[PDB]
């Protein structure tokens, strides 16, 4: 026996707010005057798909990174400075940062205010984001490559792995540039991206959770499905459709059969474990469809 | 364990369709058996394996939907110089649709030249437009423009149109940022203007189990609602094709209540994202086919 | 459980096949065993494994199902200067098939052409064909026709080449935006061209269990009808190529079976049919080059 | 329910396998166990969860299947001015194949250069020759050569070189029709051209059901698993993955002795083992499933 | 039936793995739950769902594993003017790897400098070397070089390189065919490089059945040896990225089910390891930056 269950989110300007401000958690209730499950039969839940049609979705978290540049003297052969990167400018209130541009600006005013002092206005290396090729690109002088390099941290050096490097320091690491233009090898957004994966969880659906670590451990999680996120560009704004393919092992049992309601909400995972909800945009559409199959 | 295949077509021409689909004639087709299809002792499940939808037509855009807003920034005073709804009235078919980018790019372009009119010397009006060949919107402005004026779009434009880079100024509008005479976008956007989500073949007289349902009343939560769905085609649009061909191939099984039945009835239904539904229908030119499969446990 | 394989192949030569496979000999296979192939006691699923059509010869349209007309309208006088019919019986073979897109667009060209030989210049007149690198039709046109002329395709010629940008004029008649010298498609229209539907595995004489088909008459819905069919390979034409290398294997876990009926035999036929999407079918027939192999599974419950 | 799984490796040597693999040492592996590997009371299946053939060689072209010829028409007189076999031979290997598209455009062009060498003068002899980035076979000619001459390809070189435009003017013979300099292909032709049809693993002393074969026909034989090999480009050496319900019946669950081989069918049928090089390290990983 | 689900994370920070991971800390989780895991009555098979190995630094060449040879050939006199042996030696790190292709392009082209340091001039020594864009290996040449002179490969530089044209003139050297001045691969090559196999999940204490691995040893062909695998990710190199972040996801190839012995458990360590083409083993170790994610499902009959 397959039990299907469709659900739709839709939204508008006065319930999301302008630009989504009122971060209105994507949430269903699930409410019938019947009983969903027949008592003598035992269901496993599977999620057989989504689509969260127009969300936006955060591309950087500074708080997790400790970036740092440096200039490097070629003739002196001696760390002329080094800057910690900042990006309180640039950062909104929730920590999180939307454009690839923006990492690369931030980037480039740190490196910028550390060779004020230094080195000429017409040598000033420029580290940009490139839209079109989705990579980062640094712009320099024959004068600066002959004079200096720029110096990156290991933080710097792994999320910007595609440059290439020569190790100075326990730390730092030597930008090799041999062109006025010079480019990443490979698109390093996977590396940036704080989303880790998107997930839909329910409170009150009696349903077996999932085993996890600690905050030893006897903690337990409900999880639905496990939606693994993958930033492709810099597209700030997104339609996330997912769909199992034919034989999915992501099932879950159901313990009680006798419910006619529960809750469902999308929240999303970071890398350092934060999870935070999915909210809703006045152009939010969202969709969603459950199986309950009988064994 | 038993495997029933059940093929079936249908051919259309101008008699049946009218010119151009001008009849509206929905897709369906009766199923009609002199012997009965299942045995009586055993149970069933039914899955569509297969179908294709050989030239049919769908909408690109459903300006209902959308509250689109351009307007005009003065860079010198520094404040607005107008703010103009986008009006999509004259390219609209009887039914609520466009069918093409490059007439959704026009729509955009003519409020924003109107806006323009006595503001702006006509040597330096931007001009909004869709590129065929990339499938990307762009926007062709003056170093002379750029220099003075910036142009606005609302929350729905800045959504819709994302991949242009953007600028907050308050609650409701971004400025574009502009620096070539030719900008582009960073990444096709033609998933955010379609109207289609999925295509589903229903049934009013088979005996097969419901899919359960939010109710049809928007506001309340309770609902009993229900609906007859054999399949749940998810449609994407990929570029700017009006005319489409569209093929599906194959966990998405149903249960069918009774076994004592020869007559059933197959209609093929487009569900937009809005939840409004409505009928496929068929062109002179369409051939559908169609493989269902009854499966016994 | 068990598992019963069976492979098999057909080679061929000038004599069997005839030159370029003028001979039309079909392809068939007579599969013939000493032993009885399966085992009295049990139930068996049939599923066609996979199989392999290496250098054959498929049609790539078809103009008996087309309607095709033509028409010059002239935006001085803003009326119809003529409209003609799309006339192919030069480059249709017997059949009643062309193999190459370059015919579809010099045939196309040619009306075109004798449509504006009395009105229009020759310097001028409009050019229609197809592009062999980017797989797609193209108009080249002069300045002088634009700003004069509009070209007019009827509603067939609508939707097979839909890729053009098109103003709609009547309730039949659409005009082509042209802006530039040498305009193009948005994108590929050769799926609306092929004639070929599907291709198909059936045996006359194999104990299977028959798929439920609609009526042969157009008058009645009640229907009696079967058909044999082993296997069911969708066919979608790439690009121009007139030749091809069709390879099918089953992806894991399809549910492409059909049940045996009788536990006992050792020999039966297996021809490939072509259908077309006017349901008209024929077989698929050898080349002197070709080459096809074949692996059915014998799957009891 | 059990899975019993079986890891199997091969290793490779100079010494084992000679320089550029010239001993022709055919790849195999002999499994042996002090214990029982299956349940004496169980069923099990046979299927092949991964292979990868690191590091090997394969044939791109067998001219034995091919029976190409050239020739050259004029459009003056119209009638065929001559008609040219393309021989292989002087390109081919010892086993009778050759490993590079640009030789397989070598054979054709000095064939054709040999056809015009009398009768048309240096300047305008028409070029063929293989493309090594597009994997097109291209013809370079003049424009006083195509107002002069087509060139003609029979039946057997206008299927496997097909991406062309043709016309026919008999029963055999098609001219290839040229309006530019450089003239090449629609579409990539080297699956017509290549003779590897698949690659097999097969025993000659497991306890496991065959696979029944035609010659009015009784013949069978074992194979365990079978890849369908296409190729991609002119890359002569390959590194062949595979990664999967190709089952098999086990008859007896009585052994700890197998040998398992490699080998390769080409389109004709002529079948020969996979042999090794050096560097080769072929990796392979069984399962046996239970009832 | 029952499917029970086990989720695990790693983090990281410099103290706990060292600057650029210095100390080579093997990735390894402790799962400890107070509660028994299983229910005593059923039969449970392991499979690994996913995990997610999120920036980890990984080598790309292992010069132990091969014996390249480079050589000059004069075109006048028709004779080897001399052959050097690669050394990889001043490139390579403590454990034996390299971790940027650039670097195998330029050990190869001091060994080809070198060689022609008394030999040739100064403008005509070809430049052997790497391009990040393509992922190709290039040969740049005077017209003087390739006039007057051969590079010459010896095999396994033939083997792993083997996209250039070759010509072979001895059982162990070949030429390089070059026609212009920059010549490069047909063809990306960067799989016959890789010394990684595959990545592989392995428990010293959890109750599962062991694969069967063959024998140690060269002398007795017989073998009996066993190992604990939960998973076989297949490794493939694709560009020059030495810092990678690898995801794993079962869709498909489903199979890698492992029968558990003993229901009676609560605690377990699961430690990442890399296999390398020559079958030795060495751990994934951690990196400051490196988050690992696992999920575990045990599904019951």
């Amino acid at each position: 026996q397959y039990i299907w269950l469709n659900e739709t989110i839709k939204s508008n300007k006065q319930l999301a707010g302008p630009r989504g401000s009122y971060k209105r958690p994507v949430s269903v209730d699930i409410f019938r005057s019947s009983t969903i499950l027949d008592p003598d039969k035992n269901y496993l839940l599977i999620v057989e798909e989504f689509h969260l049609h127009k969300i936006r979705l955060p591309l950087f978290k500074p708080a997790g990174h400790d970036y740092q540049v440096g200039i490097f003297n070629r003739s002196t052969d001696e760390i002329m400075g080094v800057r910690e990167v900042d990006f309180s400018t640039f950062v909104d209130e929730d920590g999180y940062m939307y454009d690839y541009v923006d990492v690369g600006t931030a980037i480039n005013e740190t490196l910028a205010g550390l060779c004020d002092g230094i080195i000429g206005e017409e040598d000033i290396p420029v580290f940009s984001f490139n839209k079109h090729s989705k990579k980062f690109e640094i712009t320099t002088t024959e004068n600066f490559r002959n004079g200096h390099f720029i110096m990156f941290n290991d933080d710097m050096r792994v999320d910007f792995n595609s440059f290439e490097f020569d190790d100075i320091d326990e730390e730092y690491s030597l930008v090799i540039l041999n062109e006025d233009v010079e480019t990443q090898d490979a698109s390093t957004l996977e590396f940036l991206t704080p989303i880790s994966h998107i997930v839909i969880e329910s409170n009150d659906l009696p349903v077996s959770y999932e085993l996890l670590p600690s905050i030893i451990s006897d903690n337990t999680g409900v999880f639905l499905t496990n939606y693994k996120y993958l930033q492709q560009n810099n597209q700030d704004y997104n339609s996330i459709l997912f769909r199992v393919e034919n034989s999915s092992n992501k099932y879950h049992n159901i313990l009680q059969t006798n419910f006619n309601r529960f809750n469902l909400s999308f929240t999303i995972y970071d890398y350092d474990n934060e999870k935070h909800p999915l909210t809703l945009l006045p152009q939010t559409v969202i969709q969603l469809k459950l199986l309950f199959e009988s064994i």
